[PDB]
Parts: C-alpha cells; sequence; structure tokens
C-alpha cells in the first residue's frame, strides 16, 4: 500500500434512502419475494451464499402488522412470523416491543419506495442491548420482476452505497411456488 488507492468516492447522499408516501396499511399487506440483501451487520460469504425466502405483510385492525416469513425446505415451504407496527404515522414502523423488550434496544422499519407491480425496497434498522446493525432489502410483490432488476439493484446501491460492507444481492430465484 502507501500509494494511490481507492478512496475516490465522496459522501453518499440519501438519494438511495427515499421513503414511501402516505401509502395505507389496509391495502399494503401482501406477499413479496426476497430479491436482494445488504447491510453493515449482514454476512454475505461467497462460500456460504444465502438462499432467498419470502415474507408476507399482514395488517390487523389495530395499526399493526403480523409479518410471515416463508422459508424453503428440501421439498417444503414453512412459515414463521414477526410483527411490525407503524411508529406514529405511515412510513415508520417498529418490530417486537422494543419498549418492553429486554435485549432488544431499538427496532425501526421504513420501506423506501415500493413498486408493487415490480419491486419494493426496505431500509431495516435495529439495535440489540448493545449491538447496532441495519439491513436493506429488495423483493418482488409480483409473480415476476425484470431481468434488469439484477444489475439495476447493484448499480443503484453501488453508486450510492458503493461496496461499503455486505451490500449485495445473493438472492437467486427458487420461488417456493415451484416446489
Amino acid at each position: 500500500m502507501q500509494d494511490s488507492t481507492s478512496d475516490l468516492i465522496p459522501a453518499p447522499p440519501l438519494s438511495k434512502v427515499p421513503l414511501q408516501q402516505n401509502f395505507q396499511d389496509n391495502q399494503f399487506q401482501g406477499k413479496w419475494y426476497v430479491v436482494g440483501l445488504a447491510g453493515n451487520a449482514i454476512l454475505r460469504e461467497d462460500k456460504d451464499p444465502q438462499k432467498m425466502y419470502a415474507t408476507i405483510y399482514e395488517l390487523k385492525e389495530d395499526k399493526s402488522y403480523n409479518v410471515t416469513s416463508v422459508l424453503f425446505r428440501k421439498k417444503k415451504c414453512d412459515y414463521w412470523i414477526r410483527t411490525f407496527v407503524p411508529g406514529c404515522q405511515p412510513g415508520e414502523f417498529t418490530l417486537g416491543n422494543i419498549k418492553s423488550y429486554p435485549g432488544l434496544t431499538s427496532y425501526l422499519v421504513r420501506v423506501v419506495s415500493t413498486n408493487y407491480n415490480q419491486h419494493a425496497m426496505v431500509f431495516f434498522k435495529k439495535v440489540s442491548q448493545n449491538r447496532e446493525y441495519f439491513k436493506i432489502t429488495l423483493y418482488g410483490r409480483t409473480k415476476e420482476l425484470t431481468s434488469e432488476l439484477k444489475e439495476n439493484f447493484i448499480r443503484f446501491s453501488k453508486s450510492l452505497g458503493l461496496p461499503e460492507n455486505h451490500i449485495v444481492f445473493p438472492v437467486p430465484i427458487d420461488q417456493c411456488i415451484d416446489g
């Protein structure tokens, strides 16, 4: 080292960090296909790639979401649920009961921009008693998306988020409706 190196990129603006308008819970609740995964505390290893899964957002008549994440087995798909609830208004939600929770310190969720006919992007941020990690995902609320969406998800995140940490889309297809 000790020579010209790669520190060219300037401070990345929020341009990769927009937020959904006043979209409503009562119609937003649905089932997306997990299509990319990036965060500072996320483990993307070439040796051990992450299989993609699915998650369904189901609102309840009490400004709250019960979210079902679907996973793949060798020939079965199973369900597990986490809850999400809007903070004070639409656009901001939290997970669990971090106010009442012991080792959960601060869980805030804010989807960036959805395109429910193609794709949507999530900004997930949370802390445990003393751990700080955040994750951003892109998934497909439709049966199919675009083949450009692969390069486009990398190039958009790359231009704004460069290769800072574990920010990639190690998510193949393998939709569980085909199994």
